């Protein structure tokens, strides 16, 4: 369980990402697609995207990560009280995009990755250490929920 204050500093370091949600979901799918690159075939309407420019260049892209991010967000919001909109996204996941936890476990570092780089002063130690938390408690939920809907994350 995450306690009220770490809770507290997820909620923190996600107002700076609302500042700019285009941009951060740019940012991360960006580093999540460099890092491992199986990754960015899954997201095969996108697979042909050959740089960095081209990737911010997208509006398709840019779109797609402002869906996602607010889709993360509103579940951060609920402070592990998720189970209602994890449902639907896991079924998404589970039986349409097929994207297993270890590519949620990339996901997060990514995540990580680009709130560090862009908010290193409202993202230390402590904060870092309560996002993990809370992206791991989000992937072992999803994995549960993938099981429910059989095949396994
Ligand atoms: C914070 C974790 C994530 C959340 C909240 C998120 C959420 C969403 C949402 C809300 C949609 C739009 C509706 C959908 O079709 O169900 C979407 C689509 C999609 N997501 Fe995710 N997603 C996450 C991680 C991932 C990862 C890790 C991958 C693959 C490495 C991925 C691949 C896809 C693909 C391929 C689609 C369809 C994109 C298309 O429309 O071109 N998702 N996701
Ligand atoms: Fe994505």
């Amino acid at each position: 369980v995450l306690s009220e204050g770490e809770w507290q500093l997820v909620l923190h370091v996600w107002a700076k990402v609302e500042a700019d949600v285009a941009g951060h979901g740019q940012d991360i799918h960006i580093r999540l697609f460099k890092s491992h690159p199986e990754t960015l075939e899954k997201h095969d309407r996108f697979k042909h995207l050959k740089t960095e420019a081209e990737m911010k260049a997208s509006e398709d892209l840019k779109k797609h990560g402002v869906t996602e991010l607010t889709a993360l967000g509103a579940i951060l919001k609920k402070k592990g009280h998720h189970e209602a909109e994890l449902k639907p996204l896991a079924q998404s996941h589970a039986t349409k995009h097929k994207i297993p936890i270890k590519y949620l476990e990339f996901e997060s570092e990514a995540i990580i990755h680009v709130l560090h780089s862009r908010h290193p002063g409202d993202f230390g130690a402590d904060a870092q250490g309560a996002m993990n938390k809370a992206l791991e408690l989000f992937r072992k939920d999803i994995a549960a929920k993938y099981k429910e809907l059989g095949y396994q994350g």
